[PDB]
């Protein structure tokens, strides 16, 4: 797994055309979406994680929470972004990932928005640019799943 | 090498503190910049590109205006971003490279632009939402 987190004054996207054949089911309210204050974490679900996605999921929590709290980011937002790297996981194991990082996150207590999965996207993102405001981490499983 | 490529309506930055001891000498003019209708270049040079900066630089530069022709873009921002890549270049090197792929885009006609190395900046764009509008690829040397 590849993430890139940017501290935002805001992240906004709006659903364009479908990216993949299996894309995301998606409801009306989630075409478009706005955050503000937020830590946005650019994902990308590499195939070495499909080797155990639980572990690289709480792996990806547990790094993406201790950002936004030494940023002092209560908004957090889940960003599928594919193009972080090169050795890509499969759609639906990438999507499954996404997912349980996402719930991950508002299981903490913070405030999480996502954008859907396997669509074009426009978005406008405003990094703030202190120190702290741009990280990447490469998060790879250590050993298999059950 | 790593570059993501971001078709956008504006791409804007806002020089803040130095992220290097020494970072490029820029001007009072350098420390913000702004671009319309742009093709951004985030690039990390990385460690494997020392061995080659100039095969790296010259495939870099071909595919960036391969994006920016298939994209009808005129105008192009080299956007140093070392996030990524963790796997990076010595400064010097990277400044190097960033250079000739600058000169290069200038050389082909396009209006080229560039944010300054070596330092955290805040920065606004707005990516367009089409098919080809993200794009990423690994260049790396072959000696
Ligand atoms: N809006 C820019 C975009 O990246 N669109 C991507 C993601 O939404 C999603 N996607 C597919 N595979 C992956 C993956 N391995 N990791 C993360 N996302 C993925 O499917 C789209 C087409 O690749
Ligand atoms: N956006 C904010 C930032 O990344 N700042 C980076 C880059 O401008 C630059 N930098 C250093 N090494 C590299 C490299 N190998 N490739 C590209 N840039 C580099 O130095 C800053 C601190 O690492």
């Amino acid at each position: 797994m590849r993430v890139l987190l940017i501290h935002s004054d805001y992240i906004e996207y709006e659903v364009k055309d479908k990216a993949l054949k299996n894309p995301e089911p998606i409801s009306e309210d989630m075409k478009r979406g706005r955050m503000e204050e937020v830590l946005v974490a650019f994902i990308s679900v590499e195939k070495v994680d499909e080797k155990n996605p639980e572990e690289v999921s709480l792996k990806a929590i547990e790094e993406i929470s201790k950002v936004a709290e030494q940023v002092k980011a209560e908004n957090v937002f889940v960003y599928p972004f594919a193009h972080l790297s090169s050795e890509l996981a499969k759609p639906s194991v990438a999507m499954d990932i996404l997912n349980r990082v996402y719930q991950g996150l508002k299981e903490r207590g913070f405030n999480v928005g996502k954008a859907p999965f396997g669509y074009y996207k426009a978005f406008k993102i405003s990094c703030k640019g202190h120190p702290l405001a741009e990280l990447s981490r490469t998060i790879v499983p250590e050993e298999a799943r059950v």
